[PDB]
């Protein structure tokens, strides 16, 4: 029966929000959400083929322009620091820790959902859903690693829009998710990553195997970023209200691709900070008493490929990314919105 035409159109979300809850996406959710699809129904277009574009569909705008919402309601900077102004304000301590959000599309329109294993963001898909609502996605702002997110089903996927241009970023898809476990003791900015050496080099050389394939089987070297502002250079990423800033040079370690035990990452927790949202600077209280920890996978890396590098037998990679949209497209990427016609 159905038949289709690719469109863009407005969304709306449902999450599981406790309304008695007085954490902030809880409650963001809890008022600009409706509750999550009861009785959920996926169905299988059969022999269909269709062609899908992470790198150009309007979803992942539209879930910005939500989290930007929920930042803005939610976190409470004692000053803010936007294009000449300073406003002034209460900055007590918040409940912060994401909860899964659904992406549903209005009638007359439904979500298509690509299944193909491997399938790389973009290209055709020949194992093709239907659905009603994304699933639930953890709106996790965070630099250089992508954290809480899903897993590749089969092999690890590298995802860009295009690998010869240099200024494209590129994702990487684990097939297996590392924790990370960050933990500031009872210098009370001062804190630490752990994170099991082991997995962690297995996991990076096959990355860089599966970087070789696609790179004409040249030599793959991990460097740190090259300067820049420190959300850019560290790894940030906020623990339960507290920013986090952490050094991430130990990870991307070439001699390892009696290195075997527990990687330590230095970190700092960080009252002045530069909104990710780009309006400009912000304050902050200093961190809770007592013991703050965070425990989450890395489920995906972000990198920038250096160029003018063609004439050489190297191409060397970086952590970063920058742009947050990134982040929602490492789980928006298997989904497209069209207009039944
Ligand atoms: C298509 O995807 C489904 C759901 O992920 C899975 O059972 C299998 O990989 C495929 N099934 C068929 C019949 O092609
Ligand atoms: C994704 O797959 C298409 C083929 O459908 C291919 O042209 C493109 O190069 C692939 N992208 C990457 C990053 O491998
Ligand atoms: C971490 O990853 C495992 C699968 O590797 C999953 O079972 C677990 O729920 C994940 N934890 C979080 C907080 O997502
Ligand atoms: C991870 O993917 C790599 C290739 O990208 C493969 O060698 C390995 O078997 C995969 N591991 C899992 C657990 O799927
Ligand atoms: C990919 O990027 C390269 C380098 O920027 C550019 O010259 C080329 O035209 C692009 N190719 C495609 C297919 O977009
Ligand atoms: C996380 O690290 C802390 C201190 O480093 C440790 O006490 C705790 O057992 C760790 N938790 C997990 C789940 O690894
Ligand atoms: C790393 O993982 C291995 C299994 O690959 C496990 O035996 C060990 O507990 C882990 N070591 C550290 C230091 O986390
Ligand atoms: C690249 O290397 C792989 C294994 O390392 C090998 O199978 C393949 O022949 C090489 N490809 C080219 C184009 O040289
Ligand atoms: C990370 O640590 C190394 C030494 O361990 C240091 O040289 C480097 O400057 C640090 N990174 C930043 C951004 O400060
Ligand atoms: C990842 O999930 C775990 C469990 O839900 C949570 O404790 C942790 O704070 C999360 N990490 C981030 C960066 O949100």
């Amino acid at each position: 029966v159905p038949v289709w035409k690719d469109a863009d159109t407005t969304l709306f979300c449902a999450s599981d929000a406790k309304a008695y809850e007085t954490e902030v996406h809880n409650v963001w959710a809890t008022h600009a959400c409706v509750p999550t699809d009861p009785n959920p129904q996926e169905i299988h277009l059969e022999n269909v083929t269709e062609n899908f574009n992470m790198w150009k569909n309007n979803m992942v705008e539209q879930m910005h322009e939500d989290i930007i919402s929920l930042w803005d309601q939610s976190l409470q900077p004692c000053v803010k620091l936007t294009g000449g102004s300073v406003i002034k304000q209460a900055c007590p301590k918040i409940s912060f820790d994401p909860i899964p959000i659904h992406y549903c599309t209005p009638a007359g329109y439904v979500i298509l959902k690509c299944n193909d294993k491997n399938f790389n963001g973009t290209g055709p898909c020949k194992n093709v859903s239907s659905v009603q609502c994304t699933h639930g996605i953890k709106p996790v702002v965070s630099t250089q690693l992508l954290l809480n997110g899903s897993l590749a089903e089969e092999e690890i996927i590298i995802r860009s829009e295009n690998l010869t241009n240099n200024a494209k970023t590129i994702i990487v898809h684990l097939n297996k998710s590392v924790e990370i476990n960050c933990t500031r003791p009872s210098d009370i900015r001062k804190a630490y990553c752990e994170i099991n050496g082991t997995k962690w080099n297995k996991v990076l050389k096959q990355v860089t195997e599966k970087l070789k394939e696609h790179f004409n089987n040249k030599t793959i070297i991990f460097q740190p970023p090259s300067g820049g502002d420190l959300e850019i250079t560290m790894h940030t990423f906020n623990c339960r209200g507290e920013f986090f800033y952490c050094n991430t040079t130990q990870l991307f370690n070439n001699t390892c691709i009696g290195c075997n035990g527990t990687i330590t990452l230095p970190c700092k927790i960080k009252q002045i900070i530069n909104m990710w949202q780009g309006t400009g600077q912000a304050m902050y209280a200093p961190p809770i008493d007592g013991k703050i920890n965070c425990v989450s996978n890395i489920t995906g890396i972000l990198l920038t490929r250096d160029g003018g590098a063609n004439n050489t037998s190297n191409e060397t990679f970086r952590p970063g990314g920058g742009d947050m949209r990134d982040n929602w497209r490492s789980e928006l990427y298997k989904y497209k919105v069209v207009q039944i016609e």
